[PDB]
DNA sequence: ATATGCTTACCGTAACTTGAAAGTATTTCGATTTCTTGGCTTTATATATCTTGTGGAAAGGACGGTGCTCGCTTCGGC
């Protein structure tokens, strides 16, 4: 059965009082019946630590340094620049160049 | 001399969009299975008759260390 939107609360709270070290004890402490890693998955897809904030002026030059060297014609990879930069995801990040 | 007046660059999530990787049903090629006939094995006295294959004969060609001292021959003597 999945969530009902009640125990990713409970979930991260033990998350963060544990320091986020041994997930397998915070699933069997939650008591969902659960192994680690279905639950983790939800917990990080619940999350908001996982996107980024407002634009600098240092990784543009990172990302035009990107572009310059691995663009193909009006084509862009932005997946290279996700697997580069860290917390960019796939959605927002093509407006780095739109 | 400055705040709200409208105007628009842009960083808040979201869905219907183009096409390559991955799971799904389907008929076709080929390999497998199952039928069919028919001889294998016993017997029966019959017995035909003509050839086959043999066999003990005839008869052949085929290959089956070192003195040591009698005596044998050949010249060879005067």
């Amino acid at each position: 059965q999945e969530w009902s939107r009640e125990e990713e609360e409970r979930l991260q709270a033990i998350a963060a009082a544990h320091g986020h070290l041994e997930w397998q004890k915070i699933a069997e402490e939650l008591g969902t019946s659960r192994s680690a890693f279905q639950c983790l998955q939800k917990f990080q897809q619940h999350n908001k630590a996982l996107k980024r904030k407002e634009w600098t002026e240092e990784e543009d030059r990172m990302l035009t340094q990107l572009v310059q060297e691995m663009r193909v014609g009006s084509h862009i990879p932005y997946r290279r620049i996700v697997y580069y930069m860290e917390g960019r995801d796939s959605m927002q990040l093509i407006y780095r160049w739109t």
